């Protein structure tokens, strides 16, 4: 529980990265609108064009409302792009306390195709004081280590 | 949720140099980096095998044992590579119930340099039936939605 599931890492779409990007994330949102409707969703709202590498999509699942954010995390149509999707269900039990995170890896595949990997986990929020104390120590310690790592890394390369 | 530890870091050498220093088969650099962060009893660092390695050390406070799993989640030294670090501390209070997951995003920086971003989630685990039911339905649902996404993508392309 809480760990990642590799939903699938043996996906290949037989067209280049830029085509898969255009279909799923491009300026013509008709393709992704239908795809969403084919997954037993309806009343999909007008798909915003990407702005600041993000867009928010609302629809109804078969019944409950879903709010989905998609964030482009890396964008190299010659080699690799990566999108993180976060799906919220505000009206289900504890829906304000969890979301479903899915990262989509799109990487150059043999013969100019697109390899796809899909990884998901469920992220719980909700601020238990005990959890909150442990998290603050964990994040403060990682901030300290990361600053030391970057400092040492730069000293290593400078000689 | 996803706490950005650091951001907009630039290391003025190429992606491959950063990779080699932190993750290459000469593990002496990363051993020294770890030892420089108030850590001792650092094992001789294994090289990555099958995109994973395990690192054990004890940390100053008195002292507590850390078991770190690093996994290479993508590696393209011409564009982007990403390593997930999971730090477990089974000897601290609640250490069997949480772990610290940090993702290190390395991307091609201007003029053949390395840009670096670091994001942490504290993951809580622990046999909750309530959360376990939501966890399974979520992963089942994304598994269903992803298979439909891929099928629809191949139909769009083959038409």
């Amino acid at each position: 529980m809480g760990s990642d599931t590799v939903i699938d890492e043996k996906i290949n779409i037989p067209v280049p990265l830029g085509t898969v990007f255009s279909l799923l994330y491009g300026d013509d949102t008709s393709y992704i609108k239908k795809i969403i409707e084919n997954q037993n969703n309806f009343n999909v709202c007008d798909i915003p064009k990407f702005v600041n590498n993000a867009r928010e999509i609302t629809y109804t699942k078969k019944q409950t409302k879903c709010i989905v954010t998609e964030t482009i995390e890396h964008m190299d149509l010659n080699s690799f792009f990566m999108v993180k999707q976060i799906v919220r269900s505000p009206d289900v039990p504890y829906g304000s306390s969890f979301s479903v995170h899915t990262r989509f890896f799109y990487s150059w595949g043999d013969h100019n195709t697109t390899n796809m990997k899909v990884v998901t986990n469920v992220v719980w929020t909700g601020k238990s004081m005990l959890k909150g104390t442990i998290e603050k120590g964990s994040i403060d310690g990682q901030r300290s280590s990361t600053k030391q790592l970057v400092d040492d890394l730069k000293k290593i390369i400078s000689n």
